[PDB]
């Protein structure tokens, strides 16, 4: 139990990561649809591969 514990308290450190890197890639994918067209398809891959992470971690808390 004590390191299940742990691991989840550490499971914290990557949803915290990749909320970074989401709110990376969502500014660099709404600059490009402000402003294009397959670069703001590409950037919108990495941002729902990046949420994709976020959810399996949260899923992996839960």
């Amino acid at each position: 139990l004590n390191e299940s514990v742990l691991k989840v308290n550490e499971l914290n450190k990557t949803l915290s990561k990749k909320s970074t890197e989401l709110t990376e890639k969502e500014k660099e994918a709404r600059s490009t649809l402000d402003k294009s067209k397959q670069k703001y398809s590409l950037l919108i891959r990495d941002v729902e591969a990046i949420k994709t992470e976020m959810s399996n971690v949260q899923a992996n808390l839960d």
